[PDB]
């Protein structure tokens, strides 16, 4: 059928590597690009097409208990092992990530409708904000 | 509140570049990570936490009419300029991407609840399959 309208979720991606290498995309980018699963949204009106494609990768699982030390392998970032410990400070969840990097950790808290996550490493602070679906 | 349960969508990410650089993440990775939007699913039972995080980025937004050649800038892959012409062959969309690369194009068709996208560059063929959601 000529009807391609709809939302489509990638289930297989054979030889993405060879196609990308043929397109002269550098290996470091190809290694990342094969990990993510594409979603395609097609809006079709006769012979007129709109195609919006995004791609998603899975970062990590992290399971923990407040007050219990745990090894965190940061596979979605720098691929290091840290000994993490999460504690409450009021309503703020505070994590110290013990390891090679000095002053590494994060803070996580709710402010009404929004989740705030502050990541630190050395003198660098990254501030993230999330909203509910 | 200490209740962080929920599906949290990133709306802001300040200085993720500087944080990643402090972690010695190399530029090839930082340049894609900086334009991802995270989805954080938190399941929390008292002091026990599970956090599943994914990240999504844009790939392409194409708008075309069958039979009308259009200019395409392949930002999601090699960022080249091609002149794309899409025609029907039966119920298969067939595209030639005229440009610097030889024998570049793609075919796109439906079978059942699946969408097939065959991408070709030179002697390399990538076969993607998508399931209708
Ligand atoms: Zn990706």
């Amino acid at each position: 059928t000529r009807d391609q309208n709809g939302t489509w979720e990638m289930e297989s991606n054979e030889n993405f590597e060879g196609y990308m290498k043929a397109l002269d995309i550098d290996f470091c980018t190809r290694k990342i690009a094969v990990r993510c699963t594409q979603t395609k949204v097609i809006d079709q009106d006769g012979d007129n097409f709109k195609d919006k494609t995004t791609s998603t990768h899975r970062n990590y699982d992290v399971d923990f208990t407040v007050g219990v030390e745990f090894d965190e392998y940061t596979k979605s970032l720098d691929n290091r092992h840290v000994k993490a410990l999460v504690t409450w400070e009021g309503d703020v969840l505070v994590c110290v990530q013990k390891g090679e990097k000095e002053n590494r950790g994060w803070k996580k808290w709710i402010e009404g409708d929004k989740l705030y996550l502050e990541l630190t490493c050395g003198d660098q602070v990254c501030r993230q904000v999330f909203k509910k679906k």
